[PDB]
């Protein structure tokens, strides 16, 4: 069941991309927002295509989401990031 | 606002990616890949408020229409996405 | 890559320049930063489209030219952080993409 | 520094994309992995060029996908598959160095 993780990724993308634009000492949040939005997209694609690397991609996505949430924590972004990390860890297990 | 179009793009991505894997039809496979890729780009454009959002959506609609025509579930999602993208692109 | 090798190269060069500019600008530049991200991303897509003989390659190249033209215009308003180099690479890429798109 | 790894990723993208189109004109596993590998190589390039804080982790992933793509394409003797395998294995080795 990947529907819930896909939704969390999509929500995280949205929040990270909005935070990126609004932010534009925020250089760290901007960098992470870009990388997080990019890895979330990759995780969505991996889950939608049934990729053999879906779990590894999800694990990476969690790590990036956690870092992005820590740095933005911007508060909406941090929340969506931590939720997405949790869902990606579950998928990765 | 863009939530409905984003949702249609995401549904189209899902359907095109599922069709790509199941087909693996060479025309459908090629278009499935391109359509999924342009849907993802349209999602990003809407989420980042890109100045090229309308142009990207227009392109996305064209590719979705072609993908739907060739695949014609995927076809259904494609035509839905095309119409939502045309509305955004106006 | 008989007909696309040059345009591919210009897109690869533009990606490099835009990504470099993005990072340097981050260390009044917010418009350049945004466009650098968009332009690097579309250039990567155009490369993929050309390499895979994708049926929308010409349309993708036309979009790439438009985004490159805009990125070049915005980066061209700044005189450090690799912005003038980025503008040049953008304009080169736009011209090559317009040829491919024909 | 990343120039050599970038170059290997760019070469691997080229080979995977070429292999994808040639295979489409028992190759379904190669076609799938060609798509994923070309895509991750593009991401690794961006990560290196933008000095992204997860560049090392992305390079590690890119190595794993490259190794799998090479292993699968390496089972076939036309459609640019052997060339694709070689470029995949080269890339993987450069990415592993960058990921350290």
């Amino acid at each position: 069941y990947s529907e819930a993780c896909i939704e969390a990724c999509i929500d995280c993308m949205k929040a990270c991309n909005h935070c990126f634009t609004k932010c534009l000492h925020l250089s760290g949040c901007i960098r992470l927002d870009r990388e997080c939005a990019d890895i979330c997209a990759l995780a969505v694609k991996a889950m939608q295509t049934d990729s053999p690397f879906m779990k590894e991609i999800c694990a990476l996505c969690a790590d990036i989401c956690e870092a992005c949430g820590t740095e933005c924590g911007c508060q909406a972004c941090a929340k969506a990031c931590f939720t997405c990390a949790e869902q990606c860890r579950s998928m990765a297990a």
